[PDB]
């Protein structure tokens, strides 16, 4: 059988997307880099380059320098490493250790953490290489606003190992940390240099922007996963939690995605109308801003379909459809 | 003494204006063709180059093939001259003959009008070169969405000249058509190769994106204009309108028209936020319908900057505030 | 170890431009050539590793989408169909390597028939190729396409009969196997160049195409350490035999041959004869097609790991 | 005659379609306005400056300056226009020692013991020392010295014209000496110069010093020297001047204005020919060198088709109607 899913490149996703140039040339230095740093086989290197999260990187600041751009590379492959010590790795169900690894990142920025090698901690590493990095070309204020989004996602990544060892509503605040997309968006405002002032990013209609990129990202991955989690027989996903709800049929459940993603679309608009103008000069970096937010979620969105993520190479089917087969 | 203007570069007018690279070929074709067509002298020919309504055409429609840029300067040149002809020429106070020439130019678009030459009508002339051009590569339903466009600037007119010779609201409702933003945008799809479905184009969203188009164009014209307008005692402006109806100074009739700047971004969004998906196929044109849109506005401005439109020294007007009187 | 030239000097020190729709058209053909060969997916996987999206973007940078999935398209079957006469069931059989010249000839216009994924997928895929190019390219680039399909398809039968069977002869014989000619015809479509034919057959353009052939030879003998593999037939051998020369001396005089086929490109270009702006405006655009051939392979040997696994090769000199 | 075909001066290199700077209307905005202020234009003289658009010219010599670097080539442009018509035909255009004295005081301002001056107190010299500054700020002391030295060359032929121009000699008859005389004062040298600032091009100098690159130097001041002898043909025959490369040409092997402008036609072929000849004898220094010599390469050709686009552009010897000319081949005489 099959779901009809949503159409997912509608509204703010339905533009053409801009991918950076220098794709090529960061992609070659980046993926043998990493590949380097933590003893990447010929095969997991592979692996890791059919990822390709240098085209992720490459449409979130698509004029970004090539030297940037391999920043923000080395930085897509530390949370894809990082991330997975909390989903599946040694941190899932073990409280302790993940606080204590969370306690450690975060040392790694500006705090009394060592100076890491890729041979005492190559994940560790990479991150502290980010962070030189960033510090080297951001104010005070970014560096700051840096760290402040990515203990965001530290927090949301303790909750979820809470929850794993020991509600609609609380899964989308969940996986709005867990996501990663709010130190993507500290990311990119570094790649495409940025610098909106902090009272103004902490306007409430820029904090939604940030919001509906998050969601829209869990959003879509939710859609685009559930052959997956269903031939993988997952339970931890919107699918199910909607399916459960209601008992729901997955047609009912993923219209229902539908339907939050459009809602996306409408808070985003509704955002942007109460958010008031601080003049033409910082306007100009407020609108970067907001297409920074939009680009984080598209490309995720052209990312997935791209790599075979989760449909493999033939998914791009179920865009031209709209029909996922089971 | 001086007053400060408001910032009318804020929100959606902040960003980067990208401009038709065609810009530079098709000014080379289309400024010294109107000056044929019209016999300009060489002072006057000169003038209107420096005028540059290609200028404004080419952030209208920025990725618009030479050709059509061409097209676009066309019109441009046809709608300055023709709408002279309602604000200051011969039918400034005639509404019989008024009326008889809107008849006359919209029979050209597939009405009974006759082949114009330059030499028998040289305004009627250009319009029609840019109707058969028009017609060639749009759709029926595209040449009535221009046609009835331009209907909406022709009757304005028509209400201007019953005024002529004979409220805010009532201000902006028609300057909204005599600022001719509404077929101006019909020029825009044509130029872009844009073709929204109608049923799309008349979605209350899209019918207030164009209004909120064609009020920042009047706002910012009128905003610009204050230091002219005051030069030469034009009475008949939203300046004036402003201070004798609240009784404000110039200062504080200049902020409310900032305030009503600002308010037509706020009416922008929130007519977005109404605007449903037609799936990715129609929403892809629909946002380039909405980019134009924005683009006739920020055009307009960018463009009456440059060209030292109202204030000639006016980009430092632009940088510090200072309108001085 | 060699020391390879530098294989980046002249006019292949430009910034390479890439085109934009590179990944759209390498999402529906590397996908929709696994689908018609039957690749499993290891298989499939390594070939778009393989990319020869990215060597076809790099060789019409301003191809529209459907036109560069058209060159994908192309690139496979090439890939493909030279694959029977270099290694598959046609390396020594002069007989059937005639009889497929002829039947895959016969699809550009002649009687042969409708093909499908199931009879026949090699010549289904050149089939669909040639039905596009023949939608949109003038009768005189469609003769252009057939002949430089036959410069190539001769060499392939010259080569054959050389298994069953001067540096000046290899050359000759590379140039007419490794398909640059029929890929400069490929990039004609692409972009929507059509050169006059009495303009592309003047001396100097055909020496442009000549030398893009010999710099694609040129930087393939370089970069294939893996001839590791036991083989003999390349230019390393015959110039170290040929002139008693070591191997850095042979590469030496390899890198003398690429910096001399910069020095005919632009001796080849002073002989073009202008035939007023119209016209030479299309020239150059040709001009640059020849570039961008043996540019856009240069790029995508070493992007790919074809050859090296090599990036560090290029930043270092093998 | 009544008119002349002229020769195609759009083929070959320069038949490509020109890219221009798209910071060319904010550079524009910002130096037109300036200058008008340095130089205290009125109303008229400002739209003349305006119109005659030096940021178009400078738009296409590099296309890819920054706005800031497009601003100051702007401002260059200026300075070159005002400060060429002072030995052309103003103050100096007879005055060998007030001629060699304006020379020696702006090769002061480039690091030398020159004041610092103000718009007030000496507009032209002190726009070209508002360049210098910026020059200097982001530029090597190689490229410092390079930008001095080609400087230098345009000056030195000044200075060569001036002392021409008060002995009283006949005009030239020696296409050699003409030729080498335009290609100084033409002012290419220091414009590629300009340009390699507008660009961020860094050949070293032993590469550029190397024939090859002299030459592609000299062929890109030959096409400025050799379109514009062509397109202002019906100008200067409007204005009777004499000292041109057609009346040399006629009266020298005796030819009409046709044979004439034909072999002007056939020294701007001859043009592309030395190019692409000069191209096939300069060496490889390897990619990274290489590829700032293809960006110098682009740049001479750019400051000759710039100048032909531009020439035509803004009606500079044929009026906004010399397009037809463009068109059709055809410049009908006086």
């Amino acid at each position: 059988p099959f779901v009809r899913v949503p159409d997912l490149f509608g509204s703010i996703m339905s533009t053409k997307p801009v991918v950076n140039p220098n794709y090529f040339a960061a992609k070659a230095r980046g993926d043998r880099w990493i590949a380097r740093v933590m003893n990447f086989n010929k095969a997991v290197a592979a692996r890791n380059s059919k990822v390709d999260l240098c085209f992720l990187a490459s449409m979130w600041a698509p004029d970004a320098p090539e030297d940037r751009l391999v920043m923000m590379l080395d930085w897509n492959h530390w949370v894809f490493l990082f991330d997975d010590q909390f989903d599946e790795g040694h941190l899932k169900e073990d409280p302790a250790a993940a606080a204590e690894e969370v306690k450690q990142t975060i040392a790694i920025m500006g705090g009394n953490a060592p100076r890491y090698t890729a041979e005492s901690n190559p994940i560790r590493y990479v991150f502290q290489q980010c962070w030189d990095r960033l510090k080297a070309v951001s104010s005070q204020e970014m560096q700051q606003r840096w760290i402040d989004q990515h203990k965001r996602y530290f927090d949301q990544l303790l909750v979820q190992v809470d929850q794993q060892v020991g509600d609609v509503e609380a899964y989308m605040d969940l996986r709005r940390g867990t996501i990663g997309v709010y130190p993507a968006i500290s990311l990119s405002e570094y790649g495409a240099g940025v610098n909106v002032p902090q009272h103004v990013y902490d306007h409430p209609s820029l904090q939604e922007c940030m919001k509906v990129s998050a969601d829209l990202v869990t959003l879509v991955n939710d859609v685009l996963s559930y052959r997956k989690d269903l031939e993988l027989g997952v339970d931890h996903n919107l699918m199910s939690l909607l399916m459960q709800r209601d008992n729901l049929s997955a047609q009912q459940a993923v219209d229902v995605i539908g339907d939050m993603v459009n809602e996306c679309y409408r808070r985003w608009y509704l955002a942007l109308a109460e958010l008031p103008s601080y003049g033409e000069k910082i306007d100009y970096n407020v609108m970067k801003f907001v297409e920074i937010c939009r680009a984080v979620a598209q490309g995720n969105l052209y990312w997935s379909f791209q790599t075979g993520r989760y449909l493999g190479p033939e998914g791009h089917e179920v865009h031209e459809t709209g029909i996922m087969y089971l």
